[PDB]
DNA sequence: GCCGCTTGGG
DNA sequence: CCCAAGCGGC
C-alpha cells in the first residue's frame, strides 16, 4: 500500500503512541502515519491513539481512499472516522 | 483439567505423532495422553494422529468424561471419537 | 521450565 | 530488516 495513513484495531497492546507515549490497548482503534524506514526498504507505521492522531492535525478529505484499512472497520467505526476527518 | 486425555484440532502443524513420528497437520483432529512435568507446574501432551492414538494401547470407555475438549469438538468428530472408543 | 517459530513493533 | 514477545511443542 502506498497510502499515507493506516487505521486498524490494535493487533497487540504493545505499540506506543507517538504523541503521548502511552501504550495503545489491544483491539482498540488506532491510526498511523506510514513512514519510510531508515533500517530497511519499506514503510513502518507511526501509531497513535485515535484521539491523539487527530490532535496532531491532518487534512484527510476522503478517509475511505486515503486511509489504508478503512474498509475493514466496523461500520460504526468507519462512520466515526469519516465524521472526525470532516471536522 | 485433571483428565488423562485431551482431544482438539491441532493448534499448529508442528507436533509429531508419538506413534508414527509423522507431523500432525494444523486443524486436524488429534489426541493426547496428558502427563505432569516434574520440571514445572504444567501438563505435557503426548500427541497422536486420531487413528494412531488407538494403536498404542491407549483406551477410553467414556470420551465425554475422560477426554478434555470432547464437548467442544464438532458433532461429527464427537460421534467418531465415541464410536472409535466403543470399538 | 526451555526454545524455536511466528507475529508484531520499529 | 532486527528484535522481542507470544504461542506452541515438549
Ligand atoms: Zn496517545
Ligand atoms: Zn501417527
Amino acid at each position: 500500500s502506498d497510502k499515507l495513513y493506516r487505521v486498524e484495531y490494535a493487533k497487540s497492546g504493545r505499540a506506543s503512541c507517538k504523541k503521548c507515549s502511552e501504550s495503545i490497548p489491544k483491539d482498540s482503534l488506532r491510526m498511523a502515519i506510514m513512514v519510510q524506514s531508515p533500517m530497511f526498504d519499506g514503510k513502518v507505521p507511526h501509531w497513535y491513539h485515535f484521539s491523539c492522531f487527530w490532535k496532531v492535525g491532518h487534512s484527510i478529505r476522503h478517509p475511505d481512499v486515503e486511509v489504508d484499512g478503512f474498509s475493514e472497520l466496523r461500520w460504526d467505526d468507519q462512520q466515526k472516522v469519516k465524521k472526525t476527518a470532516e471536522a
